[PDB]
């Protein structure tokens, strides 16, 4: 695989968002992945709706958590593949309470047809990402609250609790690293991103990697 990849160089990644006090990271991870896959399929980069998932995907648990794979399945199996635009279905859960689902008044911004669940293998995830784009992953982010920069090599890796988006890596650095988009504003980390060490399953990053499929 290439020595380093960063999908931001293709303009394939939307701006860092703010999930607020809702436990909706699963939706931010899934939607961020869809946004990138939609762009890479040859469509304009479009901000898509986390709120659609938080409010309407009843296989997941709104502000009380969920799974990116469940979200991708819900989109395809219950919403005809459709993902609404953020502009037409804006986020409304930042205080920690998700409003009920609304079915009318929204605009389809992207469609997906399925999703892939990747091997639990950092090299194979990296190789897939190098060709196919950003990857939704679950991590243990319980230790991340005060991160301000650098390659995190001290990640409590006890239990998955947070969904994020792998956007790249650099295998050439002395401590190789993943590049990860978070959903805690640009005031957190490195303009809203974090680098974690790559190759030792830091933060359990290899354990639940997946991507939507567009087309």
């Amino acid at each position: 695989a290439p020595a380093a990849v960063d999908w931001r160089a293709r303009g394939a990644v939307t701006a860092v968002k703010d999930q607020g006090q809702c436990g909706s990271c699963w939706a931010f991870s899934a939607i961020g992945n869809v946004e990138c896959q939609w762009f890479l399929a040859g469509h304009p980069l479009t901000n898509l709706s986390e709120q659609m998932l938080v409010s309407c995907d009843k296989t997941d648990s709104g502000c009380s958590g969920g799974l990116m794979n469940n979200a991708f399945e819900w989109i395809v199996q219950e919403n005809n593949g459709a993902v609404y635009t953020e502009d037409s279905y804006p986020y409304a859960s930042g205080e920690g309470i998700s409003p009920p689902c609304t079915t009318s008044g929204h605009t389809v911004g992207a469609t997906i047809t399925g999703h892939v669940e990747l091997p639990q293998d950092e090299a194979q995830i990296a190789a897939w990402l190098a060709v196919n784009g950003p990857v939704a992953v679950a991590v243990d982010a319980s230790s991340w609250m005060t991160y301000t920069g650098g390659v995190m090599t001290s990640c409590v890796s006890e239990q998955l609790d947070h969904g994020v988006l792998l956007v790249g890596y650099n295998d050439s650095a002395a401590v190789p690293y993943w590049i990860i988009k978070n959903s805690w504003t640009t005031q957190w980390g490195e303009e809203g991103y974090i680098r974690i060490a790559k190759g030792s399953n830091q933060c359990l990053v290899k354990e639940e990697a997946s991507s939507a499929v567009v087309g």
